[PDB]
RNA sequence: GGUCAAGAUAGUAAGGGUCCACGGUGGAUGCCCUGGCGCUGGAGCCGAUGAAGGACGCGAUUACCUGCGAAAAGCCCCGA
């Protein structure tokens, strides 16, 4: 999900979570410019997930520092 | 009526002229507003927490614009 699946997980996972999200994003690219990339959405969605992840580790790391 | 004689005037337009009909060119005029212009009133500073203003980037296809900043036409929270 968007709220309930990120803040339950710890950041040492986030680093390599980011990492794998990237990796798939990259292979996706290679596909795209190789053709055909029949599911363009998946790209932007992975973007969305990434932005989520970082927003999360950020707000969190700074709210645990209270 | 044919010949000859004397004398007179017609029509053709290569082209042009005036008018008429019919288009072409051009974009005046009328209408319209998606843009202005002034007056009244309101509001009036930004920035070392990086300003105004940019450069390069972010798109399934992206040259211009717009939005954005490698979390990149967007990301989290609340409210309509
Ligand atoms: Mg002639
Ligand atoms: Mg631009
Ligand atoms: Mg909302």
């Amino acid at each position: 999900m968007k709220p309930s699946e990120m803040r339950n997980l710890q950041a040492t996972d986030f680093a390599k979570e980011i990492d794998a999200r990237k990796k798939e994003l990259m292979e996706l690219r290679f596909q795209a410019a190789a053709g055909q990339l029949a599911q363009p959405h998946r790209v932007r969605q992975l973007r969305r997930e990434v932005a989520q992840l970082n927003t999360v580790k950020a707000e969190l790391a700074r709210k645990g520092e209270q």
